[PDB]
C-alpha cells in the first residue's frame, strides 16, 4: 500500500472526515473501524479525538487498501495518517473504536488493529470500561 497526499477540509465525527484528495472534496470513512455515533456513549470523545488528530496535523495522508476505494455512499475508504501516525489504529488503541467492517480484500491492516484493540481491552479503556 502507499500513502498519498490530502488536506483537511473538515472534521466530521469519530470515523469520518472531509478531505481534499487529488484536488476534490471527499468524505472519507476510516477502514476497519467503527466509532460510536455522536449521540451514543463515547461518541463525543471519539469525534474530539479524530478532530484533534487531524486538525493538529501538518501533513494528512490517505492510504487505500487493495479493494474498493469508495463505499455505496460515495465515501472514500482509506487508512488516514496524521503526521505519519495512523488515525484508525490510534482510535482502536484508545478504546474509542472497535475493529469492524472487515471485508475481504480491504483488510491489509486488520491484524495490526486487532493487536491494538487487545491492548485497549486489557487496559479497560473507554468503550472497554
Ligand atoms: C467501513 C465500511 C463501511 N461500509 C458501509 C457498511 C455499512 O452499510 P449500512 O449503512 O447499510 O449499515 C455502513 C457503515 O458505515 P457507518 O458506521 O459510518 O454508518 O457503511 C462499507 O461498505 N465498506 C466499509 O469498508
Ligand atoms: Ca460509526
Amino acid at each position: 500500500l502507499h500513502k498519498e497526499p490530502a488536506t483537511l477540509i473538515k472534521a466530521i465525527d469519530g470515523d469520518t472526515v472531509k478531505l481534499m484528495y487529488k484536488g476534490q472534496p471527499m468524505t472519507f470513512r476510516l477502514l476497519l473501524v467503527d466509532t460510536p455515533e455522536f449521540n451514543e456513549k463515547y461518541g463525543p470523545e471519539a469525534s474530539a479525538f479524530t478532530k484533534k488528530m487531524v486538525e493538529n496535523a501538518k501533513k494528512i495522508e490517505v492510504e487505500f487498501d487493495k479493494g474498493q476505494r469508495t463505499d455505496k455512499y460515495g465515501r472514500g475508504l482509506a487508512y488516514i495518517y496524521a503526521d505519519g501516525k495512523g488515525v484508525n489504529e490510534a482510535l482502536v488503541r484508545q478504546g474509542l473504536a472497535k475493529v469492524a467492517y472487515v471485508y475481504k480484500g480491504n483488510n491489509t491492516h486488520e491484524q495490526l488493529l486487532r493487536k491494538a484493540e487487545a491492548q485497549a481491552k486489557k487496559e479497560k479503556l473507554n468503550i472497554w470500561s
